[PDB]
């Protein structure tokens, strides 16, 4: 038996509300952050055209064996869809459009929990927009109808580069966290419980096909969910776990059926999972708002405790924006300035601590020029930028300032503090942000 979780919130914005996606996301945040995910239906006439040749775009999908708590060939879009439809109609012995969504959901959770069944499916997942092309129109002759949607904020190609996005002036290739990803689904293909890199937002648009079923958990319950999954499946790596099991342990869970033409938004640190009802085509991108900035700093601290790799350096992003203060949105400048003040005070305290450990020598270093795998802390794997410690006895190795004692057997007077900026360089950068924000 499966008891469906309660429905997440659904918004139907007016044209005035819809005109600015970041203003609308900030508007709904008080409600939606209490449920982790939400759904947005655009105005009825917002109808971006989709054009793909089903025969000229190829992919190799991942094979999925349906098993709860458990951690190939080439298709065209046409041949995948023929495989997908025949699978679903043979599975239920019905036409695909007659299979109720409540029954597919019930059957999915039965399937993953029975070991007597060996059902396997395929999922065209994490296809890069760069090779395959986007489902939204982009500049590359386009029709006037496609030109109408080129500059829409809800065209997911635009959202990362708008002024309210805090990566808009970041030119580093912060790994496809600025380019959309595509997902070609079939019946029962799924995504496991997870949160986004650096606790970012995500936004997902279903271009066409049968619905995508979601489950979501609010950001405030993240550690509660993690404690529950540690007790029940310590081997974890992500997995499928029945939402009724989380609910039994007092974790709040919400559901929705996302249909063609609808958006789903996930909020910072919000766990989510789901599965596809049938053949469909989705597109998604990550993004970061000013709301997110202090959570982004908390996230990198949490990664350090766990010894987890970073996708980018948060401090490097902050300093890059400071160096472009004159072209930032004024509310962006204000919020970056507050995060930078915390950064500088934490950095000041860390440098005093390592000096009292006996590190005396020092030298400026342009960390941003090193490949990422050449500037990770030996102990905690954090990506260094503000500063690190090196030792002549172990060339090329770095520790962050929390892990001075983990580098060398040599005494600390043989160490060197490598630093990007003096404290005296940092305070004028923060003042430029203040001037920008106060005007
Ligand atoms: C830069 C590193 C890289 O290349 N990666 C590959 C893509 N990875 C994204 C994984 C991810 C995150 N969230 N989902 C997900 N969320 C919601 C809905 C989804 C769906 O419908 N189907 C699949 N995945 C979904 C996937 C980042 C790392
Ligand atoms: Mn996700
Ligand atoms: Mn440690
Ligand atoms: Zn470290």
């Amino acid at each position: 038996m499966f008891l469906p979780p309660p429905e997440c919130p659904v918004f139907e914005p007016s044209w005035e509300e819809f005109a600015d996606p970041f203003a609308f996301i900030h508007k709904i945040r008080p409600i939606a952050e209490q449920t982790g995910i939400c759904k947005v239906r655009p105005p009825p006439d917002w109808q971006p055209p989709f054009a793909c040749d089903v025969d000229k775009l190829h992919f190799t999908p991942r094979i999925q064996r349906l098993n709860e708590l458990e951690a190939a060939r080439d298709y065209t879009l046409r041949t995948f869809g023929e495989m997908a439809d025949a699978f679903k109609s043979d599975y239920f012995n019905m036409p695909v459009h007659m299979v109720p969504t409540e029954l597919v959901e019930k059957e999915f959770w039965r399937l993953v929990s029975t070991i007597e069944e060996d059902v396997t499916v395929e999922y065209g997942a994490d296809i890069a927009s760069k090779e395959f092309g986007s489902g939204f129109p982009v500049r590359d002759k386009l029709s006037p109808e496609e030109e109408e949607y080129l500059d829409s904020g809800w065209n997911l190609n635009n959202m990362p580069v708008m002024e309210q996005s805090v990566l808009a002036h970041i030119t580093a290739d912060i790994c496809g966290m600025k380019l959309p990803w595509l997902y070609v689904g079939m019946c029962f293909s799924s995504f496991c419980w997870h949160i986004e890199d650096h606790w970012s937002y995500s936004i997902n648009y279903l271009h066409w096909g049968e619905p995508k079923t979601w489950y979501g958990v609010p950001g405030y319950a993240a550690e509660q969910l993690e404690n529950v999954m540690k007790k029940l499946a310590p081997e974890l790596l992500v997995t499928i776990m029945n939402p009724n099991t989380l609910m039994t342990h007092e974790v709040p869970v919400y559901r929705t059926n996302q249909c063609a033409g609808e958006f789903v938004i996930t909020f910072p640190r919000a766990y989510h999972s789901g599965f596809n009802q049938g053949f469909n085509f989705a597109e998604a991108v990550n993004f970061c708002t000013v709301d997110w900035l202090p959570l982004g700093r908390q996230c990198v601290e949490h990664y350090r405790l766990l010894h987890r790799y970073c996708v980018f350096s948060h401090d490097e992003m902050i300093c890059k924006m400071a160096s472009k203060a004159d072209v930032l949105d004024v509310v962006v400048a204000s919020t970056v300035q507050k995060d930078m003040a915390i950064m500088i005070e934490d950095e000041k305290a860390l440098r005093e601590t390592v000096r009292k450990l006996g590190v005396i020598d020092s030298e400026r270093m342009d960390f941003e020029l090193l490949p990422d795998d050449e500037r990770q802390c030996v102990k905690c794997k954090t990506t260094c930028f503000m500063s690190a410690i090196s030792c002549s006895c172990k060339p090329g190795l770095l520790v962050c300032l929390h892990h001075v004692k983990e580098l060398c057997s040599c005494p600390p007077y043989k160490y060197k503090l490598r630093y990007r900026y003096t404290l005296d360089d940092l305070y004028p950068m923060m003042n430029a942000l203040k001037l920008r924000a106060e005007s």
